[PDB]
């Protein structure tokens, strides 16, 4: 589980064994026809896959470009999280495991990981930063409407980062019965793996939708990177292709002022919540705390995979502010009648910052706004 | 003919009738374009999400010793039915060169969708809205908001979704040169209960195609909810004179016997509402009453003509349920498949518990998704 030097399994002793169990049985559903036909049924009927490529005509028009929107936010629950969430749960009730937890930010993966736990029947905690309670609130009552506890994490920064600290600490406290589930590709092997596996579907429906649409592969592809799971979906069959892959960090308040969640950029080296990868730290080698408008990208780290991609050159990242993200929220609400979550809304903002006219553009639309939608009218830039 | 046996018809001001000829004519033009329904179903695929998936419900199959397939409309762009008829409607005022959309919403799910649609084609909206749903529904005031629409409470007789589309008419009435109105159900003056219709049917082409890939067969019952009755009438329509049993569920409120209900073609008297000659809550005086039901979308004191024409030559089967039984079923599919029905649909999926379903296949159409009821059902004395 090593993307070049990043990667590994960084964790406590404890936790090799649960590790090594988890990927026998990974490796043993990727072989079995049953697991797959029963995990695709479900994608295709419970969660509503395939999702549409959509010509984004207003937005092309302003642009002068070709814009397609690969509609991750026509899912159930509204975020590419459930196509992770349905898998992992699935794979932990045919491991014989009874209780399922997890942290969130946004509270997207909370609610999907909380969807999957009812419908497969299974106990569900799930561990959210207090501050997160509050800006994405209508998750936190959708989540208890499930069946699942919600756990607030006054510790830290109350945010993201901490409340996988308290599903991880949950976790090796009840390894008897309790499948941890990662909301994105940052974590000790297999999970990695078995996160950008499942949503590399993304990927591989945008490359038979595209030529269906425009005879060829896009010019671009842009899909905002936090942790990176959406974006890891969509790159990861277009890798090696020649298509520009743009990943879009949150830079906050920029990239200069000391609040944002830019790890690639601006990170170094260091272990995070089970991978080596780049992780926001002072010179010391101690965490730092990360911020952004949005909640699913205020996390101090990135997905191993991603910094091997962005080391080899496979992969470009960049950043956009704050007030560049929220622009582009409303921009997309008044053009098109579609409001993004301001995570994705980091991608559509990147539109402004690249040379396309005349080019096509394929941009991961990983989820609906509606959580955001207080958040950003309060907002004092807005305001 | 706009008439459904005796019901339907334009009754209406004088003042209507031109626009509704010119509308008439207008959608007979488009009816054998196929440049209109090329625009209009590439628009339904990659911008609405369809063809939306029947989905085997196993759990609520288990639990009834039925085979329960929900149709999940809730997994429509907007999170309802209402953008089908939303982006259709829309699709024609641009071809009829209209510049201003206007409409009337209880739930704020036709509201949002007409919003949406008028987004996408660069229209000016105006959406009026009764003023008890702006409170109860707030989460699809904000949405409306940030899609550039006007949102206009009515503070006017019961502040719900009759005094909102009041409003409406009275507004598309003084603006009928520039301004396009969209009927969210298929209640309404000739031609629209037909043209709201004939863009919600594709539910039912759609259910017609794919129930027989799971069960060979047609079903034995096909169950929707029914106020105005759009999405009942899309799913319906296909299925007329085909041997199932195709049940609508009207709300009933706190009880059929209480006076507090919607349910228009249990409890209604002939009358006139919005230009149809159809079924209304009227007291013995002819006065229009007050609907009420724990759902917005269901506070409605009319039905859709089609729908009585339907009861009348038995064509479909009419019930309701109670508040109390939509709370229940609202809970019990949120926590047995992890689908958070909206409440309207909630009254379809209740109806399960009233009629013996063992051994039986049944559709039941999700119309749309109930997180902007959340904050009503925890707060319902009866869930607290
Ligand atoms: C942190 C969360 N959200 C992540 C998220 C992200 C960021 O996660 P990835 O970088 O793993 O895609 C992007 N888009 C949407 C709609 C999201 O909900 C969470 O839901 O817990
Ligand atoms: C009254 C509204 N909609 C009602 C509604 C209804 C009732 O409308 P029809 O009877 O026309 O389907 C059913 N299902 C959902 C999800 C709904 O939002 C409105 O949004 O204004
Ligand atoms: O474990 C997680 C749950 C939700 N979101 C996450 C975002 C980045 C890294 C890990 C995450
Ligand atoms: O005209 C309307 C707009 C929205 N909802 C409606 C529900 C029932 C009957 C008419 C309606
Ligand atoms: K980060
Ligand atoms: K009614």
């Amino acid at each position: 589980g090593n993307f070049g030097p990043y990667g590994g399994q960084n964790v406590p002793e404890i936790l090799m064994g649960a590790l090594e169990e988890l990927e026998a049985a990974y490796e043993g559903i990727m072989k079995d026809e049953s697991f797959w036909k029963e995990y695709n049924d479900l994608l295709r009927d419970y969660a509503g896959r395939p999702t549409p490529l959509y010509f984004a005509r207003r937005l092309s028009e302003k642009y002068g470009a070709r814009v397609y929107l690969k509609r991750e936010d026509l899912l159930h629950t509204g975020a590419h999280k459930i196509n992770n969430a349905i898998g992992q749960v699935l794979l932990a009730k045919l491991m014989g495991k009874t209780r399922i937890t997890a942290g969130t930010g946004a509270g997207q993966h909370g609610v999907a990981t909380a969807t999957a736990a009812a419908l497969f029947g299974m106990e569900c905690v799930i561990y959210m930063g207090e501050e997160d309670t509050i800006r994405q609130k209508l998750n936190v009552e959708r989540m208890k409407l499930l069946g699942a506890k919600v756990v607030p994490v006054k510790s830290g920064s109350r945010t993201l980062k901490d409340a996988i600290d308290e599903a991880l600490r949950d976790w090796i406290t009840n390894l008897q019965t309790t499948y941890y589930v990662p909301g994105s590709v940052v974590g000790p092997h297999p999970y990695p793996i078995i996160v950008r596996n499942f949503q590399k579907v993304i990927g591989e429906e945008t490359k038979k939708q595209i030529p269906e649409k425009e005879g060829r592969l896009p010019d671009y592809i842009v899909a905002c990177v936090s942790g990176g799971s959406n974006a890891a979906g969509i790159f990861y069959p277009f890798i090696d292709s020649g298509v520009k892959l743009i990943g879009v960090e949150a830079g906050g308040e920029g990239l200069e002022t000391g609040k944002h969640a830019a790890s690639l950029l601006k990170g170094k080296i260091g272990y995070l919540h089970g991978s080596k990868t780049f992780v926001l730290q002072d010179d010391w080698g101690q965490v730092q705390a990360s911020h952004s408008v949005s909640a699913g990208l205020d996390y101090p780290g990135v997905g191993p995979e991603h910094a091997y991609w962005r080391e080899t050159g496979k992969v470009l990242y960049d950043a956009v502010t704050d007030e560049e993200a929220l622009d582009a929220f409303i921009e997309l609400s008044r053009l098109e009648g579609i409001i993004p979550a301001l995570e994705s809304s980091h991608a559509l903002a990147y539109l402004k910052k690249i040379n396309i006219k005349g080019k096509v553009v394929v941009v991961n639309l990983s989820g609906r706004g509606d959580k955001d939608l207080e958040s950003v009218l309060n907002h004092p830039y807005v305001r």
